[PDB]
């Protein structure tokens, strides 16, 4: 049982050596330099993370000049991921650029463009064309990230509800507006996110953060928007409010990955009720062995503090221990004071949170809820990390390409690296947001085409030496294709390192 | 698996009615006032926390008039707390009441007390005698929760260390001092800690929260001080260091109960080790049904904020989950602005992480564990936690004056309320530590014996029915004695409400 | 696991001194004499089973006059079961009174009742008027238990088949036959069986066991054909045929218990599937707390010698393993040389097979896959095995006057004997079908009425003295209702013995 | 749960197409025949036992030249097991070949050979010289699987003891004689046990079933008689008394399997305890992963009727659940009217008791008690098992030359065949002894060394395809080394059939 794992817990012993779960940056003016990022990816970085909500095309250049640039100097891999602005309903503006609001002051908002520049306290426009079929009288509008609360009394005609104002506040032009367990029907790409994706493919970049996804149907737009060019970017899909949470199985279905976006989710529905969708959502990748990051304000306090909270020493270590790939920084890492300690902190939390996770009993409950019978490479990559812990195996050593088979291999836990032998450069980027995995890149056009698989082998064997995950004696659980299938591996063996 | 139960959770299902987990609250400028503390008991607050560390005893004895004042305007019995000042080592004071120090700012730190007004950037006052006994050139000493570190260059004199400062810290004044891995020899109950708990003995607390324990041995000093008097008074030990959990089993069995006290634990030890140490003594107090309350930063930014971070949420969820009775709020309600408003944020936390918890996982692991044979009070208190889960009872209702049985009973974590007709308005009082429990007063010396049981389970059946737990053709499980035995429940029946 | 529990058992250690599974035997000229019954009586004998099949009213009054006689002589309850003859198909006559076949032989058989007397090689009668839609070519007819067997080549016309002999037989006059898989449209109750039926009840049987039962509408009838008078004898329904085993759920539904009457059943369905059957049938009982009789050659060949077969043995061992309340004998003691002896290594098989059975394994079995809510005396009589385990109670005690609360407890399946207080002499005859308990009498026409329990539960404990299941200071689990509620027990209670 | 599992079972399913378990059979004069042997053969007999209790080598010589005969028309490879006389002890002869014993008949038994011949009512001889030592005034002798018994009234002198008979018996030449609970000291290996053995090596047999072994010392006793020619035969070891039980375990792990001799140990221990050292002996084998029979009077009756009893069936049908690899007919083929009969309903059997079987129950049982780490093949065996079941293999194929491997993967017991291509014929026969293992030899110094494995997997796959296990489009799991490994397998791989 859990509770018998528990008690037997010890905070003297080491911890693990090997750092299982991932970190996503989000890179500021606290972090572009080429040196700051430097220092990010020794301190713990993952995945560069750029939030496209801020900032011009110049500025995230230069973030992708300057990550791979260090990533270089390094030699190490590093993913880059674009965070999309993604669509948006704002109020108008106001007259004088701001307006303050009482307890019960009474205000009528209108989808009325008539109104868009002469906001009032009387009545001011919101751009959401809907907006009267979507929220119902005794339904709640909120205002600047939920700030600013609004009743909805009465609609008045088929283009204006009036609403009671339920707290003070200040609002100024073009505050965002939520509505908080209602549907909302946009676009999944606006026009600023098609030239942002078109640049974004053009850089290379490796995945997509989609904003706001509440439907299967957008992440296909996403992907259609990526188009050819595109089509081997990560969609990985950020569920911020009630219907992405209610349509989550056909959205894991359809996209790459999953980012639980706390932010804005905790806007939209009761924030008490994030750790249930965080739970579910987290669980529900797991199952279906698909990248899960938990995201925002894991360590908030460290942007202006050089020591976190325990609230958040706990946030972070629940994240790992509920299951989640990757656990992701903001403002901690764009714009704070402690960019590096953030990092090194996050790290260091996730090793003891990782330390603290009873070995097999993921493994059993992923396995158990698999249909069968599963695809052979399914049952060849379970039964690889069975033979793992049966062994007590140091190593994993898996060829993948697309880096289907390095995933197929995370779903199901072990408790030691991953080293993934991969030909393509994308695929060691992108497997960054993916738990245990540590790649190796093998040039076929430099060293020839292995068919046999032992240069690659060898290559992963020597990587694991190198990189002290195991040494001569150890035993090492290898997966691949024997010397005839091709497209998925169909074949396991344990080997001893020389 | 909790895997499968996690992917069964819905953010759309009604939650739980009726709470759960209880919660603890600091008292301070913001909440002392009578109407302030009525409002904080109508917000959720169950135990209401003295902390003697500051403050005279004028002022705790307003805290304790205005705590029973407003609870018995509201008919509410609420638990009294006195959390000692115990080992704690702190600095002077400073010119002007802050002083700014650099990295490589090499300063003086002294023993003697001529220094203690005048404190400066290069000579200042610790309150400890033996400080330079206990650390050592090259050893650190830690100030304000551990913000800024001192590495000791060298022992000037017995009253005096020279340190190296070593990172950016303005510092306030009467800042609190750890000394991690040092040799720290401070009584469990110093002179001043002595006339704190006999001033508690004489004002009648229901609990004392003993700081710093290290060893059962302090726990039964603490016993001693409450001399004969104070016998049935709950001894809640805090553990905050590296001995304290150490000796976390032998701590325990002298204890009524434990706080983890992750203020100065995540400065004594790594902070990254808080969340495992947190867990394991969590568990290890539910498994012998002790009383277990987790402490500090929980909602730490609703101290100024009206709402609190992503972090916050996930704390309170994830130690209710964790199998805590209690959590506490500390500044977030002694000194903050909403201190209402963060007490009903925790409230509605609790309910959300009660409701996702699985019913009967806490049940099984906690009754796997126990030694058989049981005694026949334990066998009768858990098979009705077992029955209450068969037929889905509404409530269960024991009887118990001493909150032995209530305690036994929460121990199995039923679902549902469990209802307490006790004899003793201390157990009301102290009965608020401990997961589910609703207590009824039954004054014996008022409406006779009650040797067939039948007054104080009426009372508490029109109490389940008045409080909205169950309704006339409801099953209620009542747990209590038979005509013949005396001195526990040897019995158990269901009931249907009338 | 089964595997674990099985690794660590010794067949040095004391067994069980309490049998829990009870042995019914059938009467015959071996054992008909009072003095024979008394034996039998000692020896472990707790039903006495009359055949109908053979013998007159007055051979089997004699037997009645006769257990009635001995078990008063030895003051034990022992209950008395009639075996009905039951519905049979049979062949006609044969001419000379016998005729002999061949394999490859053609024979032709019809249900004209012309050739009813006149049966010869070429052609011969069934007295089943549905023969020729029941069995089609291809199909078997069975004749004489099995022994020879026709394969059906061709329908001649509406009454007659054309047949193959598969085997070397000799037929005399009106042999019986079976169409294994064929459904067989039957009364339930034939003309002899209502005169049988008429007799048990004016003679006061305790329970019926009806033969060849194919459905529920059967049971139905029967319990009409017992009519008022009868109403409170159990029906245990002879599961014999594969619509019997097809029609389980319901047979048990409407039945009071169930034998799996392994002789005819392995006639009627391959001799192999009857282990299948067998354990399918015990299962389905367990779960719905009925009692469950396994029946037909346990100890076979103890018939003529004075001990059983390895194969006979493990038989025994494995029908108590599988869940069966009773077991059988047949000619084992109607007829063979060393009625005594068989009992007495029944007993002892019993015994053994008992005490390598995993207490709780059944227990946990059983309550998971109960339906939730439980009716609130099924919560108590589970959750009062429950607290036996958990304070290793030396027995249990319940007030049942139907029986009903006693086989509720049974049904649970407790390590410990039951002992049932009854206020039916009819009740203590009965309860012999279920495992564990054991009757006692309460006169309450001779000693008052008892409404507040207090003479039942002491002459319970009194007997448990006695009988020797516990002595002073022992925990005993006691099971009945409260002061109030009528009609079922609402109470457990843990009884130290005086 | 098993009962879960029970009352899902149908009668009414398809069984089982592949036999998994294995059956010995015994031969005598009803069996000797090539033809007869051929028949046994194809009616499913697996291993032919030769009884070396009774006939000389040259009766025996004709059993091994005849069953290579049979084996070599049919293409099958038989395993012939040599079963020892051993510690043997037996009456001498009669006057008139019976005499007849009553009740209190006083009998003196001697162990002179004057009287071997000439036994009567009064005076008969016992083969054991040291009787009047072994058995003391007061002890007990069992004579013809202890059907009738002997209380020791004194001892005449040191060749003779006078008895008093207990019980009526009819006595037939040279029957068995018990004398449980006496200190009997005869060898493990008696000079015509030597010889015994040398024979069996010189003739080239598969395996010794050696009776009465009571320590791991005399297992070793019985491998130095086999010498170094014979060390690759098989030691079963065969428990039928006290000791042989009490030293299961380190008989077990001297031993390359083990026999539950029922008969003997039946009449040794109590007769109802042999249920429970067979339940515990073959699952202590199951767990180390080494082969066990279960033995005696299985069938019995069949010895005379065509069919046999309930008891007989369910005994067959239990030592499967039981986990037994093989079962045994001693007489019912040695000596009976239907030998080929009893086999094929102990086949048939078999088949029903597997397909009842929960597929996984084993696997995981005997996977959770193994050692951690364990070594690289067996880590790779049980995973293998694992991905069978994840994908619904309907075979395994493994390379194995000593039968280790297919042992190891039989251990885990798999719910589909085991196809063993080996480079040893008896191998092969050797392998008949374990559950699932079907065997194909494959000649290396004919075909080549198969370094590649291509040519032993390809072998196999078309075995499996002409045996109707798998068609084209099936996976298979197969299981040898890779390329450079030597002495274990250390690779599995899933194939689709060409
Ligand atoms: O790129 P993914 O989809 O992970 O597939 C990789 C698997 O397919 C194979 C065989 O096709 O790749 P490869 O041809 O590069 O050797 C296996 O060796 C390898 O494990
Ligand atoms: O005869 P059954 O149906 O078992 O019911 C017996 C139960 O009902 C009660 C109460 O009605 O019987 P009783 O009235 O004889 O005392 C319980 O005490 C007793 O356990
Ligand atoms: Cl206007
Ligand atoms: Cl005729
Ligand atoms: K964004
Ligand atoms: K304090
Ligand atoms: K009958
Ligand atoms: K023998
Ligand atoms: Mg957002
Ligand atoms: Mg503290
Ligand atoms: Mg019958
Ligand atoms: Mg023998």
């Amino acid at each position: 049982s859990q509770l018998e794992h528990n008690i037997g817990l010890s905070i003297f012993e080491p911890v693990a050596k090997h750092r299982a779960n991932r970190i996503v940056c989000t890179i500021g003016p606290s972090t572009q330099s080429v040196e700051a990022l430097k220092n990010l990816m020794k301190s713990g970085m993952s995945v560069a993370r750029m939030n496209f909500s801020h900032g011009s095309h110049e500025y995230h250049q230069t973030t992708i000049n300057n990550v791979r640039a260090a990533a270089a100097e390094l030699g190490l891999h590093i993913g880059i991921a674009l965070d999309t602005k993604g669509p948006e309903i704002r109020t108008g503006l106001f007259k004088d650029g701001e307006v303050s609001f009482a307890p019960g002051d009474i205000v009528c908002v209108t989808t009325d463009p008539a109104y868009e520049k002469v906001g009032t306290k009387e009545k001011f426009y919101i751009d959401y064309p809907q907006l009267t079929n979507a929220v119902r009288p005794g339904g709640s509008i909120y205002v600047d990230d939920g700030v600013m609360t609004l009743r909805v009394v009465s609609k008045e005609d088929d283009r204006t509800l009036k609403c009671h104002v339920n707290n003070h506040h200040r609002l100024t032009d073009r505050r965002g507006i939520n509505l908080p367990g209602c549907e909302v029907d946009l676009p999944a790409v606006s026009e600023k996110d098609r030239k942002d994706l078109e640049f974004g493919v053009a850089q290379g970049v490796d995945m997509i953060f989609a904003s706001f996804i509440r439907t299967a149907e957008q992440v296909r737009e996403v992907r259609a928007a990526l188009g050819e060019k595109g089509k081997d970017i990560l969609i990985i899909s950020k569920i911020e409010n009630h219907q992405g949470v209610q349509n989550i199985d056909s959205i894991i279905e359809a996209s790459n990955g999953i980012m639980v976006a706390r932010g804005d989710l905790g806007v939209e529905i009761p924030a008490e009720k994030v750790c249930v969708a965080q739970m579910c959502i987290i669980s529900k990748c797991n199952v279906v062995g698909k990248p899960v990051i938990c995201a925002t304000q894991m360590l908030e306090s460290m942007t202006s503090n050089p020591r976190p909270t325990r609230a958040e020493v706990s946030d972070v270590a629940n994240a790992v221990l509920n299951g989640a790939d990757c656990v992701m920084l903001s403002g901690e890492t764009a714009k704070g004071k402690y960019p590096n300690e953030v990092v090194q902190y996050m790290a260091r939390i996730c090793v003891e949170a990782q330390s603290a996770t009873h070995d097999t009993v993921m493994f059993n409950s992923i396995k158990n809820l698999q249909k069968i019978p599963m695809c052979p490479e399914e049952a060849v990559c379970s039964s690889a990390v069975a033979s793992a812990f049966e062994v007590q195996a140091k190593a994993m050593l898996v060829l993948s390409n697309t880096g289907r088979s390095a995933r197929l291999i995370s779903k199901y836990r072990p408790n030691c690296p991953i080293i993934c032998v991969t030909t393509r450069l994308q695929t060691c980027r992108q497997l960054n947001v993916t738990r245990s995995v540590v790649s190796v890149f093998y040039d076929a056009a430099k060293s020839g085409e292995d068919k046999d698989k032992e240069k690659r082998v060898k290559l992963g064997l020597d990587f694991a030496k190198k990189e002290k995950y195991a040494s001569t004696g150890d035993v090492v659980v290898v997966v691949h294709a024997d010397h005839s299938v091709k497209g998925y591996p169909n074949q396991t063996r344990l080997i001893y390192l020389p």
